[PDB]
């Protein structure tokens, strides 16, 4: 059913992140973590404290797809157990230090052409696909694009709803 899924996306804010490989959402899909440009690092780390849930809406650049979406646990911290990120050309691993965790909620994909018919209102009402990383997509928008993506039946939603 779709009962719990619709409640962790309750007044829940939801940001499109856009990888340039497939690497590091294979990686963030196995670890459950995140890391972006410090830039929107700020902008989730006000978003985590603002409300119930923050969903992260994931897109590998080519791809043509969304490759699934998670629930930010935790605001970023620095030290931790490290990360092996395959850093694109104008990337250091000093931009992307700041580690979020993350509890994914739905691992399958999504083609661009399943999301033809849903428009952002924060970027100028542009096809919900069209956006740079960190783009914040509003409420209705990314709820019905969530709902757009294949039930993930290996993800039992249970302990994600006690953590809000
Ligand atoms: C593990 N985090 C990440 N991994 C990859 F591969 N691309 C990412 C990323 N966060 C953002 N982007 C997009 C981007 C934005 C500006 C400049 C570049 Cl070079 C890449």
């Amino acid at each position: 059913g779709t009962s719990k899924l619709k409640y962790v996306l309750q007044d829940a804010r939801f940001f499109l992140i856009k990888s340039n490989n497939h690497e590091n959402v294979s990686l963030a899909k196995a670890k459950g973590v995140w890391s972006t440009l410090p830039v929107n690092e700020k902008k989730l780390n006000l978003a985590f404290r603002s409300a119930r849930s923050v969903i992260l809406i994931f897109s590998v650049r080519e791809s043509g797809k969304f490759q699934g979406f998670a629930r930010l646990s935790s605001e970023s911290h620095h030290g931790g157990s490290p990360i092996h990120w395959v850093l694109p050309a104008g990337m250091s691993a000093k931009m992307l230090g700041g580690v979020f965790k993350i509890d994914w909620i739905c691992r399958r994909e999504l083609p661009f052409t399943k999301s033809a018919h849903l428009t952002n209102p924060w970027n100028e009402h542009k096809p919900v696909k069209i956006g740079r990383d960190g783009q914040e997509i509003e409420l209705e928008c990314g709820t019905q694009l969530c709902l757009l993506f294949p039930p993930d039946e290996s993800i039992d939603l249970y302990q994600v709803i006690h953590k809000m």
